[PDB]
């Protein structure tokens, strides 16, 4: 499924994000836009052989199985693939897992370089939440 932005914001809000260790909504929808274009069946290979799946892009060397990245873990408990639901509830339950783990939604190397610093507001105006 590809979100609307606002679809996505409210999809987000109802699975407990908004403010989530501190990240307002707008972090939240930023960094969906930039990982995967707010398509939950982005897929995407890394150099190291893993796969980064799903509308946030977790990656299976930490957090998922997908049965082909050797020596990895699976911190999440989850096939890969339920993370190209259209339900995003199994990539949000992961994502509160992965910004609780130190580094905060800097682990999103697309937060990192697109979303921080900026306006990230500017993602959920108009929208009714
Ligand atoms: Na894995």
């Amino acid at each position: 499924k590809v979100f609307g932005r606002c679809e996505l914001a409210a999809a987000m809000k109802r699975h407990g994000l908004d403010n989530y260790r501190g990240y307002s909504l707008g972090n939240w929808v930023c960094a969906a836009k930039f990982e995967s274009n707010f398509n939950t069946q982005a897929t995407n290979r890394n150099t190291d052989g893993s796969t980064d799946y799903g509308i946030l892009q977790i990656n299976s060397r930490w957090w998922c199985n997908d049965g082909r990245t050797p020596g990895s873990r699976n911190l999440c408990n989850i096939p890969c693939s339920a993370l190209l639901s259209s339900d995003i509830t199994a990539s949000v339950n992961c994502a509160k897992k992965i910004v609780s783990d130190g580094n905060g939604m800097n682990a999103w190397v697309a937060w990192r370089n697109r979303c921080k610093g900026t306006d990230v507001q500017a993602w959920i105006r108009g929208c009714r939440l």
